[PDB]
């Protein structure tokens, strides 16, 4: 089912220590592969890519999340070490990148902060509200908290854009996020680049039966910062790319914590250039270009990577760049939101793309691409025949991709149903909804889409994915469900952490007096102590 092309690259998987120096390559050979699955024959506005390997189609005719209060975009659940999503004390409790519902939703990015939602925990996605029936808390931070790491206070913007939420058994909360500065003149030109910082800020569930507040986030610790030999800086080029911290034990080192987040290749923008590894023909293949031909095309410009970083103390207030673990140059300017997501002795990085961010000569839908390999720092394998695609938005390939603001003529109207895609325990995935429609009939989103199951490592072979279109209405299952899947019980100090089952059980062995403690309501001494010691022995 492919057309002629490129052979893909061959990968090994190789692991490597988390210290080493290796960085696999999204290779263009990879990614024309894209091309190779994709239907010449598909007509206007159907979808060209394989039905496997693309998301189901979302309706133009969705509900909000927050009832239109703000536009939601990326969102993130609580999480621990394993990726495992949380509720506290009967509370799903999610953060979301949130602008003002007043604003353009293409200007949110300038004016974005983070807020969170809460919802009853336990509640299976076909009874909960059409919407996800999430309460909205609000922001996360006090106006002006998160600009106290500046040293240049001159701002004339300060977002903070998407990250992760680690979540102890005492309900604290460490909230990693992207802390920005952005110094423009009136006229929206610079003064001098950006400044996006990887940081950390700590705060703490409240919660009772009315409901979640969070408290703390008084205090940002600055973690991290491009540095110019691994992760592009702003001198060397003015649009660099560094955000998305994403942090996780790996099972092959136990005890350590990392983090992945998106950069750029460390190359002056105006110097950069590809080698016959970033190409990755295999020698001699007719559709070999000359790394010559690809310097000179443009692509040099698109030079994304992903990164890591290793915790240096237990509070996770100090890191250390490690080398990137994978580099698309000549392949895209943005491999954003990297996760890695753990299966089977497999390291699974997932990342999200846009259309238009391909190189010049490549091309793919908008959505998720995946890798995987023997190590969190391995020779990566690109998911599905070595194109990288694991979830795409319905998308035709033989026309014009458009903009989310002004859809192409001959485009499927799904093409922009989807973004800032998160992979979540099972398999399940949540996105933001950016655009559905077509040129004269398009609605713009700021809410989440259906959850979708995407099957990771089908028929034994760990390189492919398959959508699971049995799930929910033709693939399509609840709006905005994020779904927790450990349950922490906490207060005064004592906490721990229950399986679905677990709790079920807890709840119905203690009954009314469960529901008095969680309300933060006194009890006995006596109460207490059953109530903790069935807690510990689960």
């Amino acid at each position: 089912g492919l057309q002629d092309g490129p052979e893909p690259t061959i990968h090994t998987q190789q692991a490597y220590a988390p210290e080493d120096d290796f960085t696999a390559k999204w290779t263009r050979a990879d990614a024309r592969q894209l091309q190779r699955m994709s239907d010449p024959t598909a007509p206007s506005r159907e979808n060209s890519m394989p039905a496997s390997v693309t998301m189901p189609t979302v309706p133009q005719d969705f509900p909000d999340m927050s009832n239109e209060q703000v536009w939601v975009w990326d969102t993130w659940p609580l999480t621990d070490e394993d990726a495992n999503q949380y509720s506290v004390n009967g509370w799903e409790i999610i953060f979301s990148l949130v602008a003002d519902r007043n604003l353009g939703f293409d200007d949110r990015h300038v004016f974005a902060k983070i807020g969170y939602f809460y919802r009853p925990a336990g509640v299976p996605a076909a009874e909960r509200p059409e919407n996800g029936g999430w309460t909205y808390g609000g922001l996360v931070f006090k106006e002006g908290v998160t600009g106290q790491i500046f040293e240049d206070q001159s701002f004339s913007h300060q977002t903070q854009w998407s990250g992760s939420a680690r979540v102890s058994k005492n309900g604290e909360i460490k909230l990693f996020f992207t802390d920005v500065a952005f110094y423009r003149n009136s006229d929206g030109t610079n003064i001098k680049p950006y400044d996006p910082r990887i940081a950390l800020s700590v705060g703490k569930v409240k919660a009772n039966k009315k409901g979640v507040t969070l408290t703390g986030f008084n205090k940002v610790t600055d973690l991290l910062q491009a540095d110019g030999t691994y992760y592009q800086t702003g001198a060397q080029n003015e649009f660099f790319n560094f955000r998305d911290p994403f942090t996780f034990e790996d099972p092959a080192h136990p005890g350590e914590t990392f983090m992945v987040f998106e950069g750029n290749s460390a190359m002056q923008r105006e110097t950069a250039t590809c080698n016959e590894a970033d190409l990755g023909y295999r020698q001699g293949d007719p559709y070999a270009e000359t790394v010559d031909d690809v310097n000179a095309s443009g692509a040099t410009y698109q030079i994304g990577n992903v990164g890591l970083a290793k915790a240096k103390n237990k509070q996770l207030t100090e890191w250390e760049f490690l080398p990137p673990i994978l580099s698309a140059n000549c392949v895209t300017d943005q491999t954003e939101r990297p996760q890695i997501y753990f299966k089977d002795g497999k390291s699974y990085l997932f990342t999200i793309s846009h259309r238009g961010t391909f190189a010049a000569g490549l091309d793919g839908p908008e959505g998720v691409y995946g890798f995987v390999g023997d190590g969190i720092r391995s020779d990566y394998q690109p998911l599905n025949g070595g194109s990288g695609l694991a979830l795409g938005n319905p998308t035709n390939l033989n026309f014009l991709g458009g903009q989310p603001f002004a859809p192409d003529f001959n485009q499927h109207p799904g093409h922009f149903q989807a973004y800032s895609h998160y992979v979540m325990p099972g398999g399940l995935v949540q996105s933001f909804i950016d655009t559905i429609g077509t040129h004269d009939d398009f609605v713009r989103g700021g809410t989440l889409a259906p959850t979708v199951k995407m099957d990771i490592g089908v028929g034994g072979d760990p390189t492919k994915t398959a959508v699971d279109y049995s799930y929910g209405s033709e693939g399509l299952g609840g709006w905005a469900d994020i779904p927790a899947n450990k349950h922490l019980f906490t207060n005064g100090k004592f906490g721990v952490a229950v399986s679905d089952e677990a709790a079920q059980k807890i709840r119905k062995i203690l009954g009314s007096k469960f529901d008095d403690y969680l309300d933060g309501k006194p009890v006995s001494a006596t109460v207490r102590a059953l109530i903790e010691k069935l807690l510990a022995q689960y």
